[PDB]
């Protein structure tokens, strides 16, 4: 198991513009295109990202390319964040994949409001952090996914991903 396989399992893969769980336009492997409700804005955004007139559809390679750049950007966003970095660098490898996932899903922004959880993870209070993390809109809106990430942080193993 690695980050790519993990997120690939959490985001699935779609080659045609779709709406995500929040109803925003996305494509490929969880690549958000825009939060706007205009399809046309979304297809324009897709063309810009791919570098060609896609007409709302892309190839698998194209999807994988976007995914690589998005994983990259996520980690980089972490290392560049002063509140994040120190927590992330205290964690072991598996749990670091769980931090990337959460960020890939919610943005550095979404995740910066997890202050109390961040602190628990930093102090390596696993069970405590896991209860705290569940107390959030993130776990109530996407429970099955959130359960997997939470277990990942709680145990430091890939058991939830089988
Ligand atoms: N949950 C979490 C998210 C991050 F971006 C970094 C980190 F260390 C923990
Ligand atoms: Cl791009
Ligand atoms: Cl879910």
């Amino acid at each position: 198991m690695n980050i790519f396989e993990m997120l690939r399992i959490d985001e699935g893969l779609r080659l045609k513009i779709y709406k995500d769980t929040e109803g925003y336009y996305t494509i490929g492997i969880g690549h958000l295109l825009t939060k706007s409700p205009s399809l046309n804005a979304a297809k324009s955004e897709l063309d810009k990202a791919i570098g060609r007139n896609c007409n709302g559809v892309i190839t698998k390679d194209e999807a994988e390319k976007l995914f690589n750049q998005d994983v990259d950007a996520a980690v980089r966003g972490i290392l560049r964040n002063a509140k994040l970095k120190p927590v992330y660098d205290s964690l072991d490898a598996v749990r670091r994949c769980a931090a990337i996932n959460q960020v890939f899903q919610m943005g550095e922004t979404g995740v910066a409001g997890f202050t109390n959880s961040l602190r628990m993870l930093q102090q390596k209070r696993w069970d405590e952090a896991a209860v705290n993390l569940a107390k959030s809109r993130w776990y109530n809106q996407t429970p099955n996914r959130a359960k997997r990430v939470i277990t990942t942080f709680r145990t430091g193993t890939w058991d939830a991903y089988k």
